C-alpha cells in the first residue's frame, strides 16, 4: 500500500510547471505546452508513495483564486522558475515570499525550487536563480534548489527522489 500526497506545483505563468509533469509523467518533452487555465490533476509513483499533482495555473487570476487552497492543503511545495526569464526573476521573487516563505499555512514541508529551463542558452545557474529569489535570505524554513529541463530530462529523476526522500523522512521520523 502508498501513502498518498498532495503536492503543490506552483511558480509564474511560462515556468514550465505543466511541461515538467508531462515530461515525468509521458516521458516525453511538449515544446508548445498550453496555458493552464485552472487546474490539472496527475498521478505519478515513486516507490511507497503516490505523488498527487496540482498543477495550478500561475497567472495572476489563478494566484488570486485558487494558490491559497492548494497550498495551504498540499504535503510538499515545488515551486517552478524560468532559468531563462531573468525579466521576471523579480516577480517570481514576490511570489515565492507571499505564497510560500512567509505564508503561515505553510509549516514544516518540503519546498523545492526547480531553476527549469537549463537546456536553454540563457539559463541562469542554480546559484543565480537562488540569489534572484533571496533564497540566501530565507532563515526559518528549510529548501532545496535544483536547477533542471524538461527539454533534456536533466535532474527531473534527482529532483522527485529529493522530494520522495523528504516526504518519508517526516514519515518515519514521526514514527
Ligand atoms: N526549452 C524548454 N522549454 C520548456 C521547458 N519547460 C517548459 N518549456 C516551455 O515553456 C513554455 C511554458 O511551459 P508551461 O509548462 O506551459 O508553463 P506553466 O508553468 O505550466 O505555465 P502556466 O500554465 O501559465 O502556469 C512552453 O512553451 C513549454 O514547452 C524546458 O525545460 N526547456
Ligand atoms: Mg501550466
Amino acid at each position: 500500500m502508498k501513502t498518498t500526497v498532495k503536492v503543490a506545483w506552483v511558480g509564474l505563468d511560462y515556468a514550465g510547471k505543466s511541461t515538467i509533469i508531462k515530461r515525468i509523467t509521458q516521458g516525453v518533452f511538449s515544446d508548445d505546452t498550453k496555458r493552464t487555465l485552472g487546474l490539472n490533476v496527475d498521478e505519478f509513483t515513486s516507490d511507497n508513495i503516490k505523488f498527487v499533482c496540482w498543477d495550478i495555473g500561475g497567472l495572476q487570476v489563478f494566484r488570486d483564486s485558487l494558490w491559497d487552497a492548494y497550498i495551504a492543503g498540499s504535503s510538499g511545495i515545488i515551486y517552478v522558475v524560468d532559468s531563462a526569464a531573468p525579466e521576471r526573476f523579480e516577480e517570481a521573487r514576490t511570489e515565492l515570499w507571499k505564497w510560500v516563505i512567509e505564508n503561515s499555512k505553510v509549516g514544516d514541508i518540503p519546498i523545492l525550487i526547480l531553476a527549469n529551463k537549463q537546456d536553454l542558452p540563457e539559463a541562469r545557474s542554480a546559484g543565480e536563480v537562488a540569489r534572484a529569489l533571496d533564497l540566501h535570505k530565507v532563515l526559518k524554513h528549510s529548501y532545496a534548489i535544483v536547477p533542471c529541463s524538461a527539454a533534456s530530462g536533466f535532474n527531473l529523476e534527482d529532483a522527485l527522489e529529493w522530494l520522495r526522500q523528504r516526504i518519508t523522512e517526516m514519515i518515519l521520523e514521526h514514527h
